[PDB]
């Protein structure tokens, strides 16, 4: 019944339930997600040595992020199985109260760590040139904030009311934007005075930053993105979850390990194998 | 519905109940809050050996008070999560006995492990002039002792016992005045014999020590702050612990960030 | 007996339900499982400084493998203990709804990590000849990939859809048998150059990985490898598991510390 | 019928815990364990703090911590199971599903860190006419006894209070010998070092003969008072409180003192 | 009522149920079980440094037994104090069939890494004469294996089945006198050649190898040693328990530090 400012994921539950297939992947899919950054923590932390020690605060970053993502998926696939409950009679899972509304905010909040953090660990790698360091750090802070909060409101509105869904949304969206403005200029001030297979590092690490942030509000929107749609169902619920599990390891751990490479490849004398 | 003398976010909990964004809030930033712990926990391990070995003793102190937040803030989000349970009729969240009642008490105990440590460390870091490093130490922990304690005690009463409650907490303010008054002196003393950079980061050591830790008798007072008043309601609770969590990773997390990049400097390696 | 597109562990629990030796034997060979690679975690942590600068990147891909091995693996455990319960008047375990219906899928999605850092770590270790580095890794991982996504799918219909389980059995297996196919050439290019005693520990490494890798199917397929015969039944629960379970060991500890060894050899004498 | 049960779960099953009562057990519980993972983190980091030959006394520290932190946390969480809010009266009673509270879990853990924490002492300090072997033997045997001896009295604290009081003598006994043993080590480690290490190990004596002597404090602490004012709610609150208090000083700052002795006697500076 | 091929722990669980005394016993040995475990993962670890390089896979393979031996030990705990529940009208704790039934078997399944890890161990200390390192680690691993399989599958009907629980003890019963064979050979090779001190340890060894894990048979024995005698009620359970943990404490942990003792004598370091 009444479910009030709750995510999509719950009307479906509460509605029609989950698929044996639909709520085993949502399960499955979080759960690789929390064991590739648990994982990742350890890469990182092994690696350090790696690189030469003015680049190690990067590795140090890299592994910060994912103590967080890994304590934030492992809580949000406990959630999940909470939250949805086999019915015997009929063959699905339904909402079960006593497991709490399964909400999407907790990856939101987290992502005051993780963003500002991804954002500032480049800057332990690459040299500027024009831009300066603490001001490329403010505004992706202040940005990443500002982004994050805003579309944290917003999620909660996605069923309860689309107009300030879309209107949150959007306005993190701008947020988001300076963002990607900020990093390719970093990349390119980067990619000055260093060897070629660095500036190749570098130009996929943008690629990667673009494709994989952008994954992110694709997510935010996914019940609507087939307009009473083929995606406002349990085939929504799981994509929308992929979509997450795909851009939180390729942000975080293929992210952190490209830069690592790059480290590497500044480093003297080291060499990639 | 007997209480007693109960936190008021069990009285809400028992009357009006929480909204999905209060519940949700709430419990998304004590989530946030023990991860944040961890997470710091692992850059203090992991940048012990970027300062001298005679300030090593500061990350090291740095990396204590995460494992201890971790552990308590990490309670206190399973104890919020136990404490109140949806109810699809209304779809609300209510107090749910079964789970015990949410007690605010596990984050004050913790302040017993945190508040001695987080003073006692910069002590690690500054050279003393006039003041003595073992009377200053001892009046950090007395002082911090007392004020942590008759806190505790105090918020039993938040709701039971107004008078005891701010009794307590007036009590437990004149320790916290003295904490400061002592503290303002380690800086200056710390101020002195050391450079220009050092001198500024110790500075911005002062005014996040004292803006962060007035958060928490703001926190302790939250529900009150507007009178029946608009924070006696589920937006109290929400923005207690959202005072809370920022206090905690300010005077935790930043603070640390802050004395490590303090030893740096003082350090003879340099900061970026 | 509404279970949809469920794994057959659950139709066997909700008609015949497990005897006291197939549950308990089922949760201790699960509960191996995990022990064994945290166990193997902390020896590959250990060992990383036995080998040369270079191969140790192979050390830590194996920690890795084990960090999320031990992880799902647990959690399979857990799926498993909360799945069946104990019936008391007739003494055995059957479905328990609210605990949710055991599905290996856990393991499946597990693999998307494992396999492709098992097949890229032995490239630190070896050198290629006549195919580039970056090659063999694409197509051992593209493959790696398709080869789990289609057993992924292919597992859900394993009763509700015999056909479906087939196919996509099928199709899984086509990537599988070109997996086979592009390792042994690797593992060929590499016996090149290489003293004797690295040769033998890479044919070993060979035969470990086209048994232990070839396991899978057979769990895949195991309740049906007796035809409603004797394994359609716990007794095919009990097998699934114990194959999947040294399978597991032999894919990701055995062959990691093989892989250890060569590179000791490789550098430092065993 | 409870039978040979400890006197918290009787308090429990009939006059029920307070919030404050029950609040308080559980957060006290929850700093001890909190401490001493802490303390684990600790005792590891600052290994290399002191000479070679010392550092086996951290070493034994980080074992006490990770036993004390496990059976802390074990503690904590049965003490959450083990009683239940009832929502008519406002108070916790005990819940059998969860198991009868039992203390016995610390006695057989001490199996650990008495030991350890007896003998840590040895790698830091030097005897003069004692033998290691001989001191560490005495600590070993009076402290199994004395543990044994207590654990299965404490069984008996409310069902059996002369078994209760005879078994507790009896570890009494071996408390006793090794107060004396620890003294002679004490004294004879005093023995040729500076004033600095002499006043720190004069602590670390303080200490240890408080801290220990707390335990059968905790004991008796339900008869303290005599159906007194302790045979309560209070008691139980008070119990756990004199419990945590001693293992965080019998564990951690022992550890930290032997830690500091330790720089002294490394030939390192203490700041 | 109907139990079919369980351990007698639920026959007696069930049927008389268990006293306080026994129930809080058991759960705490188990406890003290996985704590030893744990804080000995952390010694074994902190003191790899202590031995030459060519040593120090013994304190790795002495790790390893520690991970697998405190989860295992850890996982039985739980599934002790979920399988019986306080009934409050008789005050005993009984079956409670939604824990699941308790099993040992967790337990032998868990050996197969322990005992070809224990075995081979000692093998990166000691050093063979005639004997191939090979040769002497398959025998290890394929009697140890053989060993332990027929044990588990004997110990499923150690109520249900006395025959084959006795036919399937004894054939297990033959690989373990074979291992025994067989380790008694390796340390008399590895007697050869060092010091008497290194040799004193090993004789140490073998002592506590030969009694430690004899300890096992007993404890698979342990509710029929007395014939429905004494050892047939909650103390056989008890006792039970009780002997695992000291056989885990002695054939893991306290031969596990005797092996770095005599790395260290062998070490060209002093103990
Ligand atoms: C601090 C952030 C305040 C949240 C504002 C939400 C109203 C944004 O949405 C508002 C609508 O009127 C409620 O559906
Ligand atoms: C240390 C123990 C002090 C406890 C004092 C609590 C009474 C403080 O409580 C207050 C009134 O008793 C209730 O209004
Ligand atoms: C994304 C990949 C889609 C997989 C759909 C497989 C269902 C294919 O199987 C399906 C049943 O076999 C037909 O009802
Ligand atoms: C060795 C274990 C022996 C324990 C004897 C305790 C009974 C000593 O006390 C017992 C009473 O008889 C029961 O109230
Ligand atoms: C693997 C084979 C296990 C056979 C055990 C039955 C051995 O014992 C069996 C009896 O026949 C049932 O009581
Ligand atoms: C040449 C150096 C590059 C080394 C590559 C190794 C990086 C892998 C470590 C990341 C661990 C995360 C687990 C793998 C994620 C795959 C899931 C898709
Ligand atoms: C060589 C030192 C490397 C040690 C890094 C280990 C850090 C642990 C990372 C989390 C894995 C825990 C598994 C549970
Ligand atoms: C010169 C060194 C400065 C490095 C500063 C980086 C410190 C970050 C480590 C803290 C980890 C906690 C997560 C960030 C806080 C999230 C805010 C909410
Ligand atoms: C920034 C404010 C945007 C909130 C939009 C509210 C939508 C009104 C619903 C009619
Ligand atoms: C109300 C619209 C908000 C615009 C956001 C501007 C993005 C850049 C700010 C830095
Ligand atoms: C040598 C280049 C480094 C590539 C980054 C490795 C990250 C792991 C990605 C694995 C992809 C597996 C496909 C599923
Ligand atoms: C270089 C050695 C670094 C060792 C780092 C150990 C950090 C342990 C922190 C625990 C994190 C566990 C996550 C769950
Ligand atoms: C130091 C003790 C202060 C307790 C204040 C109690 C307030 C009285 C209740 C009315
Ligand atoms: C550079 C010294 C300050 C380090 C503090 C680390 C915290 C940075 C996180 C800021 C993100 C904004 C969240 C509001
Ligand atoms: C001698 C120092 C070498 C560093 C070893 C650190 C290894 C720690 C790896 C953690 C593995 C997790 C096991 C913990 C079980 C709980
Ligand atoms: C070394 C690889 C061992 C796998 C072969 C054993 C086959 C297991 C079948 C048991 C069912
Ligand atoms: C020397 C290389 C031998 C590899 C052994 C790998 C460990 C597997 C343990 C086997 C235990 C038998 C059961
Ligand atoms: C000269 C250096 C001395 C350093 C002493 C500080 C070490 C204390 C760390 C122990 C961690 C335990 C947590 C604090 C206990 C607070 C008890 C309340
Ligand atoms: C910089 C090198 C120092 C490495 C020290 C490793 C510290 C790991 C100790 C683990 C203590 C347990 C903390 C776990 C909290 C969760
Ligand atoms: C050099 C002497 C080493 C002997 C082995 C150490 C085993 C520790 C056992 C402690 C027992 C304490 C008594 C209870
Ligand atoms: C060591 C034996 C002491 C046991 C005391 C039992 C008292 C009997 C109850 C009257
Ligand atoms: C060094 C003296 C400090 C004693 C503090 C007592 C610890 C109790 C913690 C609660
Ligand atoms: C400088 C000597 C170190 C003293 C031992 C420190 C142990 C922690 C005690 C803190 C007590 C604070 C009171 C709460
Ligand atoms: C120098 C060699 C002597 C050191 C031996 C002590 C190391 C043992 C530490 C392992 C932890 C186990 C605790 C003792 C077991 C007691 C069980 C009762
Ligand atoms: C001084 C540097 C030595 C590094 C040793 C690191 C030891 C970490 C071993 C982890 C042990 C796991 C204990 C888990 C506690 C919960
Ligand atoms: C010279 C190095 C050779 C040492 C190889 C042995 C190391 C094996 C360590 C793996 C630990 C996992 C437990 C063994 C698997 C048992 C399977 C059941
Ligand atoms: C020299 C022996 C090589 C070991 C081959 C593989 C071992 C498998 C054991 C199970
Ligand atoms: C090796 C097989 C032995 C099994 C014994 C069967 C028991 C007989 C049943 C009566
Ligand atoms: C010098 C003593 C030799 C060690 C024997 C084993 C010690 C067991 C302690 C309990
Ligand atoms: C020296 C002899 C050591 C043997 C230790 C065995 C103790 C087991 C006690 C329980 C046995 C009851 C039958
Ligand atoms: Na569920
Ligand atoms: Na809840
Ligand atoms: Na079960
Ligand atoms: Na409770
Ligand atoms: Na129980």
């Amino acid at each position: 019944q009444e479910l009030g400012n709750a995510n999509f994921e719950n009307f479906i539950g509460a509605t029609e339930g989950f698929s044996e297939i639909a709520y085993q992947f949502t399960s499955h899919i979080l759960t690789l997600g929390y064991a590739v950054m648990l994982a990742g923590l350890l890469y990182f932390i092994l690696t350090i040595k790696n690189v030469d020690k003015k680049f190690q605060m990067s590795n140090i970053l890299s592994a910060v992020v994912m103590v967080s993502a890994f304590l934030l998926l492992y809580a949000q696939a406990q959630n999940w199985t909470s939250s949805f409950t086999f019915n015997e009679e009929v063959g699905r899972y339904f909402l079960d109260p006593s497991g709490d509304l399964f909400n999407n905010g907790y990856r939101y909040l987290n992502w005051l760590i993780d963003v500002p953090m991804l954002l500032f660990q480049i800057l332990f790698v690459v040299s500027l040139t024009t831009s300066k360091f603490s001001s490329v750090r403010n505004q992706f802070w202040f940005s990443g904030a500002m982004m994050i909060i805003t579309g944290y409101i917003g999620q909660f509105y996605e069923v309860s009311n689309l107009t300030a869904f879309l209107v949150w949304g959007a306005i993190s969206s701008a947020f988001f934007f300076h963002i990607l403005w900020v990093m390719k200029k970093v990349i390119n001030e980067g990619k000055e005075g260093i060897s070629p297979a660095g500036q190749k590092i570098l130009s996929n690490i943008w690629i990667l930053f673009l494709i994989s942030w952008t994954l992110y509000p694709g997510a935010y929107l996914m019940p609507y993105l087939t307009g009473d749609g083929f995606l406002y169902s349990e085939d929504g619920v799981m994509a929308r979850q992929l979509v997450y599990t795909i851009a939180d390891v390729s942000s975080k751990v293929i992210y952190g390990v490209l830069l690592g490479n790059l480290a590497i490849t500044l480093s003297k004398n080291k060499e990639l194998v």
